[PDB]
């Protein structure tokens, strides 16, 4: 369904946020 | 539908957050 | 509709978050 | 409606997050 | 209603995130 | 209800985010 | 249900965000 799929798109965008925060962690490590 | 499209706007806004966190990572790296 | 408009308000608020993160990045640059 | 008003409460809480991240930016600049 | 009440719980949890970011701001000031 | 319970799981996960941001604040404090 | 399951996917992605913030804290601790 379109609403469920749009909620999956939200979930995928929150995973992108997580990956961006991992880039911040890598920056402070290096 | 209107609700599904509004949820997709939420997803797009979260991608903007993800990009801004990549900007923070780049700023820490110099 | 009122639910779709409220979800658009959420999307606008998450763009405010993104912009605040960009301000953090510009603070770390300088 | 109750669901729309609750979604508005979520939007207002996301604006509070934005304002807090602005505080972080000011703290890094000070 | 239960859906509206659960959306209010999400808003309460977002305010906790805002508080935690004020803690990070305070930690950088010191 | 299953939708309300899933929204409560989102709220709990946002609390987890808040706790993790306090860990960042503690790290800056040390 | 599909919508409940998509909301659970959002909750899972927010826990990934929390983990990445723990990684940021760990990188600031050395």
């Amino acid at each position: 369904g379109e609403i469920a799929q749009a909620x999956k798109e939200i979930a995928k965008a929150x995973k992108e946020i997580a990956w961006a925060x991992k880039e911040i962690a890598q920056a402070x490590k290096g």
